[PDB]
């Protein structure tokens, strides 16, 4: 038994809400969070700016100290740092964006890394600006992802036709 309310059951272990991530994260204090990073950790907009900012700018500084050590994350790759007031840990998950023509064969790499932790709460990755069809992202998260996910959805609209088109 966990805390997260009021989400339907897409499979034994995909579930989805129509929630700001931000919102629901701040509630639940989720062990994981999932940010929709791009490969420079620069937490401009999208997913990633409003988590940014509910963070009050903390996790652009962590995240640019990670980045002076350790150098630009991979397309498809990821790093764990912390969630600040949001959740005990970050994922900060990049998946593939189209609007700069990267190949979407590495959504499920991006989706891979979710199988490290137990229950995570998360955005559809490669979503909203990033510029892919969220429908096959989702096709892909649940063909990819054998833990335990929570999918916040920010806008109604999407959602309510993500189930309708779900198989
Ligand atoms: O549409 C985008 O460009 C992306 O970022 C994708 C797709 C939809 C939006 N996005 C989210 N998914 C889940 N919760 C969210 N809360 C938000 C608050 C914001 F100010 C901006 C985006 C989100 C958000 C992921």
């Amino acid at each position: 038994v966990n805390s997260f309310s009021g989400y339907l059951k897409l499979t034994d272990n995909v579930y989805i809400k129509n929630a700001d991530i931000v919102e629901e994260a701040k509630k639940v204090k989720p062990t994981v969070v999932v940010n929709a990073a791009n490969v420079y950790l620069k937490h401009g907009g999208g997913v990633a700016g409003a988590l940014n900012k509910a963070t009050n700018n903390a996790m652009q500084v962590e995240s640019d100290d990670y980045i002076a050590t350790n150098g630009p994350l991979k397309v498809g790759g990821s790093c764990v740092l912390s969630g600040h007031n949001l959740a005990k840990h970050c994922l900060h998950v990049v998946g593939p964006n189209v609007n700069k023509g990267e190949d979407i064969q590495l959504l499920k790499s991006a989706y891979e890394n979710f199988n490290q932790h137990e229950v995570l709460l998360a955005p559809l990755l490669s979503a909203g600006i990033f510029g892919a069809d969220p429908i096959h992202s989702l096709r892909v998260c649940v063909d990819t992802v054998r833990t335990n996910v929570y999918l916040a959805v920010f806008d109604k609209n999407l959602y309510d036709k993500l189930v309708s088109s779900f198989l």
